[PDB]
């Protein structure tokens, strides 16, 4: 009857089936046609601002993490001994309350303490007290960037060397337009500047020191005041999308020279500052260091707002954006602080479990430990080859495509193609974390975890995370280095490496299964691919060649061209209302990249499925689904973007997010697809089908 | 092919295949081949104790009431109006968070107040207070049964009247066996004093009283030692299973007489006791009136106990157990008080989602307007007929049945045929809900909600609630009158009105639907009617004859019989070891009841599906499954039971339980089923196919 009846065909077509509103017509709303089902059945967590078909395989990927780091076992090895360990001191809550604030406050004196919550801090820190020495010992010690965010990574103009490079710091809150405090806004900067208050009170109520709320607010609504100014000095995400644009290479006496600052009256040293953060990593700095200022503007901007505030006032913002990020790892108090104000941030009432926040924890730390046991209790690394096989095809469906661009000329078609074949795939995980304990265990040998002393293991990880950072700047960029651990849900590109990477995480249904329909795994893993390689020629990408430097391979008209092919994008996306924003509209510049990703990344999937027929013809028909293969593929493509997300969620995030909203990235997407009004017998202009199509890749 | 490959089969064969372990052997654990699946997917979340598919379809349900309760429309009759009010008013945590612990304040007086948060108690209460008017306020007005448990309920001798009934008070802490204060119970006693402690300490800090910590301690282990004197003085569940003992008639004066009480030196009065009562509702009371004793040697013990102690000492503990339910609608500072105490008991670190509870309050206190719009957005009225149908197959074959039985003589099966045919049956919802407007408004009309009061809108519920039962007492039972709401996932025996209860919330898959394999129908709802009508004829039920009269209609042969072949289920299950429990044994005596129920519905539902082939023939084999529909029964059968429990609830849970831990309900049952072994193939004395097998229904 060519319908297939097996296990594997049942659970994919069930899975189909439920997500889905076969009521909706698809040529009208292709999302609730294809996600109808799913919103119907989901709701957002009391924990999450969004939820999405991501955040159910997180959860369950979670629930992985747990049994494999909750159960010591035998046969371990001493990086694993030190995960489940790690684990062990994050989930004792008992240890945790016990302690109270205790390991903030003898932690405060090394990072020149507090002023809100120390008494005298003038004559006590004030003294030995610079801005060169304060900055520095956050960064270098704990790895926290304020004021100046100095940080040492890849050259984006030689990819086998690390440099120096000086950009804006981030933010208190999640972006610079928070700081504008009013409407959307409001609450949000008043419950900032509360948890503060409510933060400076439980460390003076514990140090048994006098409370006056008046001077609380009063020292409280200056760092506000600070960070207001800092966001409105920092660029907009538009101003910092152009890589060319952004590298400015550097001596640090020329630095020095043209960006000068002036706290407390004396003027700040950049080779003081410098030395006092590579000193730590023993690592001498020249006044001849060559060193890439992302933020020019924002240093130019940083000297009269800077002279305007004392020591103190500096120190209060400084020594606060470390403690809030602390807060949460203490005892009850204070993180009943930190839960108010992300209420306040989220409309969330809840916050995760916390062996699933600690399971994270371990997770981000230790990736290569807790990869190694992930994929040995989770994924079939036999499946590496399987999907090796799909990347394969897939870069060669890239390959041809450019021949078929018209809006390009023979000679970028061939750089671009030199790119292409120069892309490394990074596939499940690296096979030397399961084959190489040796090699495993150094990678933590300067760990000692404690099982009582979780804030201890912490502020170790701060310290070794950015001990490794520094240490990297005189050496070469490790070529074998994975960008992502396994046990991630997620898929990335590197400019820098010219790399695409598929952990683990991601290489399961709805995306991939070795025992799933060929149209699913197309229409699923197959889009991710395309939308990763295709992320190397986009708007930031495309100024990267075949070795991840930052040279232009475009001629100036093709490069004019691509400019010209995207701005049909920009407008499509820009002319988006979202319901859940209020019918606010899409930004079309900030998520252009990722729109391009989307839109060449289904392409090339799809015609990679076709090429699959041509080779070995039609699948079996899967049960209780009316519907052929070419259309199964769209159905998944969309049910991997099955999500949704809270008014208050959306209100902000069009704003800034990147990424347009899952809706719009299916719309988006099939509105260019006339192979989707095919597969569908859309009419011309039906609201899926527009007469009008962009297209870059 | 004889396989079905519809869009409900293919739904229905995931959901089976997704939850079961294929890897295991039948017949040596069928809980781990029905559930594995299920049990490795499921955590049980930070809000629960435990969860299973009770649960699930209980979150599920939630989400309905939800988008039932959150929207108003414009053709919302009144009583459609006043729900959605009163979830407003409930989800308002600004207006909730705004009053503080006002609300119970105000109300405090009108209950003598709370000795240890009140100054000068003596002077301003202990003048105008008596046990008699303390204890009747407590019932009356808000529905509080303290000391003494004095209600009104159907006679169990007379099922088509009311009676008043005196019984044995509930506790503060989940059973009698909590007081004993010691191992498993420490942690919970301590936590306990910790809450009235805490507890105190806010009312005082709000009413602006000095604090003493040592006063607080002390009269509050005063309160817990009162409580553990009360919970030594209750009647054992054993103790209280069998209906013909429970019931002691006697009249108000012969209770005055024998059951003598002498609070605060003088003796009380049972006469002005009830009076002071019924008055509320316009009822009087004679030194003649009929009253049914559940516990007369509680009220004997009770004598010793409460001359040791003071009005002040009484009244703290009664008022302390009004409050403590009273917290959770108060301010976030009274609600973290009871969730410290939640967390010490129950071992969960989150409270559910507050709109969760909120749709829940609202359907348990408006069960008729909730179970309407429930029913309009998700059941299927149309499948009333085939419930109808399957429970009217059912009761034949139970029918049937007892001429297979040699355990009984001919006139014991007349009289059980009697009560079989005499069972009414109640399915999906009350017609009357969705038709009669007038009857659905008048219900509610004495109901005015204020949606910024949430704490006078349940006081006002507990008023209303408790008017209603205390005006029965000279009415007839109604018999048109439902013993549960529609949106319930539940089933439901009542032996005083001899009727099965199938509410809309059970009648949803894996239970039932007209469009899933019968099969799987009469594993799933067939168990559940056949468990239901057994309830008629199990250890308490049979002691009810047709018409729900608490009379004898067994031989003394016949019932000599019942009690011998239900001793084999007391060793069988007895003898079964809780894992989660740590080892612990199930009491074989406490689940008697529930194994009886499980075992006669099981056997019941085989055979009503054995005669629905021999009438129809084989259905369509499922695909992806390699098991015909005499195994699907049995693997749906156990699939409705897929759950689990926190260690932390096992090891209380199994002393007072009266349900079998679900793995033991499943293990127990096909123990005892050679229908089971023959459909799976079971060979002689493999685990789930012992030589001998438990019979009674
Ligand atoms: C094709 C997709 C599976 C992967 C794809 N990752 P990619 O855009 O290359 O990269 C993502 O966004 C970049 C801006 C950041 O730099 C990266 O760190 C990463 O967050 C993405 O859309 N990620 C989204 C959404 C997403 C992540 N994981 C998912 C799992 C299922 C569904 C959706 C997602 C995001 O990271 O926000
Ligand atoms: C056959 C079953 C669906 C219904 C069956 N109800 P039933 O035992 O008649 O009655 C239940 O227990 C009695 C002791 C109480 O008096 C009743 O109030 C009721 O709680 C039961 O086992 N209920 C269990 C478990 C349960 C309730 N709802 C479920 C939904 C799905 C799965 C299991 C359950 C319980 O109430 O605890
Ligand atoms: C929690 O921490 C305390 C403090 O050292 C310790 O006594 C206890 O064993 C810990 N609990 C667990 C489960 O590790
Ligand atoms: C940097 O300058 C300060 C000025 O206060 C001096 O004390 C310090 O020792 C210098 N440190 C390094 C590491 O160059
Ligand atoms: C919407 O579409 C038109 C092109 O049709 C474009 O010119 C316009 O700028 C777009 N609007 C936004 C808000 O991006
Ligand atoms: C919450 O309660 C306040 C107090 O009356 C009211 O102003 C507000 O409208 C309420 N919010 C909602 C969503 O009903
Ligand atoms: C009950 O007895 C008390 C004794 O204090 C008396 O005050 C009261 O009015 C009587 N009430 C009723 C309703 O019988
Ligand atoms: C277990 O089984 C035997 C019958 O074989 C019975 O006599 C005994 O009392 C049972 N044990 C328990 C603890 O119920
Ligand atoms: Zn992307
Ligand atoms: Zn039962």
């Amino acid at each position: 009857d060519g319908i297939c009846k097996s296990s594997d065909c049942i659970k994919s077509a069930a899975r189909l089936i439920q997500n889905m509103d076969a009521t909706t017509e698809p040529c009208t709303d292709f999302f609730k046609y294809a996600c109808g089902g799913w919103l119907k059945r989901n709701v957002i967590p009391e924990t999450s601002s969004r939820y999405g078909n991501f955040d159910i395989l997180r959860d369950e990927l979670e629930v992985v993490l747990k049994d494999v780091l909750q159960e010591p076992k035998t046969e371990d090895i001493v990086a694993v001994q030190k995960a489940k360990a790690l684990y062990r001191s994050c989930i004792n809550e008992s240890a945790i309350d016990s302690r109270g604030g205790e390991p903030l406050l003898k932690l405060l004196p090394d990072i020149y303490g507090w002023p809100v919550a120390t008494e005298n801090w003038e004559q006590k820190y004030g003294a030995s007290w610079t801005a060169e020495k304060a900055i520095a010992q956050l960064n270098s010690k704990y790895g926290k960037k304020v004021l100046i965010n100095l940080f040492v990574g890849t050259d984006d103009k030689n990819s086998v060397n690390h440099v120096i490079h000086i950009d804006q710091p981030r933010l208190g809150l999640p972006s610079r337009d928070y700081y504008e405090c009013t409407g959307i806004y409001k609450e949000a900067c008043t419950a900032y500047v509360d948890f503060m208050i409510s933060v400076a009170r439980l460390i003076r109520q514990e140090e048994r020191l006098p409370i006056d709320e008046n001077q609380l607010a009063l020292e409280m609504n200056k760092v506000m005041e600070l960070e207001k100014e800092i966001a409105n000095a920092t660029a907009k995400p538009e101003d910092r999308n152009d890589p060319m644009l952004l590298y400015n290479k550097m001596t640090l006496a020329q630095i020095q020279n043209n960006f000068s600052l002036e706290i407390n009256g004396k003027p700040f040293s950049w080779l003081n500052f410098t030395n006092e953060i590579m000193s730590t990593v023993n690592i001498s700095i020249t006044n001849e260091e060559d060193v890439v200022v992302y933020a020019p503007e924002y240093l130019t901007k940083l000297k009269p707002i800077l002279t305007k505030y004392s020591a103190r006032d500096l120190q209060n913002l400084m020594s606060w954006r470390f403690i809030m990020d602390l807060v949460s790892s203490l005892s009850r108090t204070y993180k009943e602080s930190r839960n108010a104000f992300r209420k306040a941030l989220y409309v969330t009432t809840s916050e995760t479990a916390t062996w699933r926040r600690c399971a994270n924890y371990v997770n981000g730390n230790m990736e290569n430990a807790v990869g190694r046991l992930y994929v040995e209790a989770a994924f079939a690394g036999e499946s590496k080859h399987v999907v090796e096989d799909l990347i394969a095809q897939i870069r060669e469906v890239f390959i041809q495509t450019l021949d078929d661009l018209t809006w390009m000329d023979a000679e970028t078609k061939k750089r671009a193609e030199e790119k292409a074949l120069a892309i490394k795939e990074r596939i499940g995980y690296p096979d030397d974390i399961v084959s190489n304990d040796n090699k495993l265990n150094n990678e933590y040998l300067e760990l000692n975890y404690k099982e009582d002393e979780y804030f201890e293991n912490i502020i170790q990880n701060l310290k070794f995370s950015q001990s490794k950072q520094l240490k990297k700047l005189r050496e070469k960029v490790d070529k074998d280095e994975w960008i992502s651990g396994a046990a991630v849900v997620n898929a990335f590109y590197s400019s820098g490496r010219n790399q695409i990477v598929f952990p683990a995480g991601i290489l399961q249904p709805p995306f991939f299964s070795a025992q799933q329909s060929n149209s699913l795994n197309y229409g699923g893993i197959g889009m991710v691919i395309g939308h990763e390689i295709t992320h190397g020629f986009d708007d930031n990408g495309r100024n990267f060649n075949k070795d991840g430097d930052l040279v232009d391979w475009w001629t100036q008209q093709s490069a004019s061209n691509f400019k010209e092919q995207s701005q049909c994008m920009v407008y499509q996306y820009g002319n988006f209302s979202w319901d859940l924003a209020g019918g606010q509209h899409l930004n079309g510049i900030n998520t252009l990249g990722e729109n391009i990703a989307d839109n060449g990344g289904l392409g090339q999937a799809y015609r990679a499925y076709q090429n699959y027929i041509k080779k070995n013809g039609e699948e079996k028909l899967l049960p209780g689904l009316d519907l052929n293969h070419k259309q199964l593929f769209f159905l998944n493509f969309a049910q991997v973007w099955c999500g949704t997300y809270r008014p208050e969620y959306a209100v902000n995030s069009i704003k800034t997010d990147v990424h347009s909203p899952k809706n719009f990235r299916i719309i988006g997407t099939l509105q260019n697809s006339a192979e989707f009004s095919e597969a569908f017998h859309c009419r011309k202009n039906s609201y899926m089908n527009p007469e009008k199509k962009c297209r870059v890749w």
